[PDB]
C-alpha cells in the first residue's frame, strides 16, 4: 500500500 | 480538460 495525492482545481493511503 | 499531478514514490494535462 502507498500514499496518494492528487491535484486535479481540488487537492488526498490504498 | 485540465492539469493533474499526482504522488503515488513516483511524482505528471487531460
Amino acid at each position: 500500500a502507498s500514499v496518494q495525492i492528487v491535484y486535479k482545481a481540488e487537492f488526498x493511503y490504498k
